[PDB]
């Protein structure tokens, strides 16, 4: 006659540090975050090290393996879709944040994308744009048919109407990968406002 009694318990939880992309962008929300036009999502990586759900959309098939790769080595969860962002279809009850990195798009585009985005992003959502400018242009080729038809920063935050905008600046920096021959370019920073859902 003999009787033996035991139990076992554990709990798994924690967070990760993080900070901002461009001045305020700390004010990203942890959540879902939708990234186009990456080229090799690096920074969509370095949001999933924050503990950030990262989907990546590109044109670049290639480019999304790119981000692959990165997030494998970086341990962390990424996900890709291949598809023009013209074409692409943004779901409204997809609630995933914009954001792009040095994303060359003409403007024509963000006049399409802008409906998707806004109706895609739930109320109080926040639109990140950050990079060089297409105005890069005038470095080599004077533009795509035309530096003139390429958008400032002033003409995108004022065609997009769905948020309010906390932060844009217009930076000067010497063009990076370009040729031997020194070349200014202009950089476009911006984010939209976030207010609690």
């Amino acid at each position: 006659m003999w009787d033996e009694r035991f139990s076992q318990s554990e709990y798994v939880y924690g967070t990760e540090p993080n900070d901002f992309l461009v001045s305020v962008a700390n004010q990203i929300p942890q959540g879902k975050i939708l990234c186009l036009a990456e080229g090799e999502g690096r920074n969509a990586c370095f949001l999933a090290s924050l503990g950030y759900e990262v989907t990546a959309v590109d044109q670049s098939s290639v480019g999304l393996a790119k981000a692959k790769q990165l997030a494998q080595e970086k341990g962390v969860k990424i996900t890709t879709v291949q598809s023009n962002l013209a074409d692409f279809d943004i779901v409204a009850d997809a609630w995933e944040g914009i954001v792009s990195i040095f994303c060359h798009l003409p403007s024509s585009l963000r006049q399409q994308l802008y409906p998707k985005v806004y109706q895609g992003l739930k109320p109080g959502g926040v639109f990140i744009l950050e990079g060089f400018a297409p105005e890069q242009l005038q470095y080599n080729t004077g533009g795509p048919k035309d530096l003139d038809l390429l958008p400032k920063l002033e003409t995108l935050q004022s065609e997009l109407p769905s948020l309010n905008w906390l932060i844009a600046n217009n930076l000067e920096r010497n063009l990076d990968e370009g040729a031997y021959h020194q070349g200014k370019a202009a950089l476009i920073q911006l984010l939209g406002q976030k207010l609690e859902h």
